[PDB]
């Protein structure tokens, strides 16, 4: 499913993402925008380490989810990567919360650092009444 801007904001907010670990809703929005364009079915294969990024937040199969075909995989989120390609993002959010619980925080995602960190990201939520 491809969420619309404010549809996503309102949802991420009811799922407790706004301010989660000091991370504002606009920052979670900015991450999703650049990682997948708000598309839950987004995927990206990484040839170097044979892993795949799944979903709206592009959660990697090597450490966070199990897809069954990645070498030396851990399943820190304890879920099938398959669950991260679903229309209902409740699982993707829970797993995104776990990722940012590690010391690196949201900086775990390179895209966020290159496109969101230290930049005005207010555009992502202005007009959503969130």
């Amino acid at each position: 499913k491809v969420f619309e801007r404010c549809e996503l904001a309102r949802t991420l907010k009811r799922l407790g993402m706004d301010g989660y670990r000091g991370i504002s809703l606009a920052n979670w929005m900015c991450l999703a925008k650049w990682e997948s364009g708000y598309n839950t079915r987004a995927t990206n294969y990484n040839a170097g380490d044979r892993s795949t990024d799944y979903g709206m937040f592009q959660i990697n199969s090597r450490y966070w989810c199990n897809d069954g075909k990645t070498p030396g995989a851990v399943n820190a989120c304890h879920l099938s990567c398959s669950a991260l390609l679903q229309d209902n993002i409740a699982d993707a959010v829970a797993c995104a919360k776990r990722v940012v619980r590690d010391p690196q925080g949201i900086r775990a995602w390179v895209a966020w650092r290159n496109r969101c960190q230290n930049r005005d990201v207010r555009q992502y939520v202005q007009g959503c009444g969130v």
